């Protein structure tokens, strides 16, 4: 099932996928649709977590985000999400392999407007809880930052901390999908 970039520059072009648990094309269209509805991507810069193939950034990428981080632990997911950037042939893709908590809690001086990300199955919900506490504190979150993630209905829902503001949650097939923003 080789998936491919729904809109955007690169839409139509295919991208590779590691072996794995990745995300379907409705819920990655419906993401976008829902993000870009109430957000222009268009100079806003991206934190992609737990990238895999890097779908959803290369999905960002592709609708005019300036800049995305992919931060992915596994080495022949990160060498995927390297050939995937190359493939589209999109500038503002930074690769960052390492694990995603230690990352997000080493935190940064400059705060990203998008955070995508899609915990496999062997993490919590409350360890999932705990970084977006850390989204908040560690100088990833502004004003105004959506954080989106997805999981499976088996998992547990976030627990969201104070300063964000949820969306409402959506549902496709047996994926559950999570937005909130900051309010600062
Ligand atoms: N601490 C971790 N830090 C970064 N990546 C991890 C970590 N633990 C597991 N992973 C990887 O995160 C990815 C989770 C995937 N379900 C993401 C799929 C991706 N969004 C896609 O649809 O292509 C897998 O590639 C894992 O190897």
């Amino acid at each position: 099932s080789m998936t491919r970039i729904i809109g955007g520059v690169a839409g139509g072009r295919r991208i590779a996928v590691p072996p794995t648990r990745p995300t379907t094309d409705r819920v990655r269209e419906s993401l976008f649709n829902i993000v870009t509805a109430r957000r222009d991507l268009t100079g806003l810069a991206v934190l992609d977590l737990y990238a895999g193939s890097g779908a959803l950034g290369l999905e960002a990428l592709s609708r005019g985000a300036a800049s995305v981080l992919f931060v992915e632990s596994d080495q022949r997911s990160a060498a995927v999400i390297a050939r995937n950037i190359e493939a589209l042939g999109l500038s503002g893709a930074t690769l960052r392999r390492g694990a995603v908590a230690a990352v997000v809690a080493a935190g940064t001086t400059s705060p990203v407007d998008l955070v995508l990300a899609d915990p496999p199955y062997n993490v919590d919900s409350a360890d999932v809880d705990a970084i977006l506490a850390a989204l908040g504190t560690n100088g990833w979150t502004r004003e105004g930052t959506v954080a989106v993630v997805e999981r499976a209905t088996t998992c547990a829902p976030l627990t969201w901390p104070e300063g964000w503001r949820r969306w409402p949650q959506r549902v496709y097939g047996d994926t559950r999908l999570e937005l909130a923003e900051r309010l600062f």
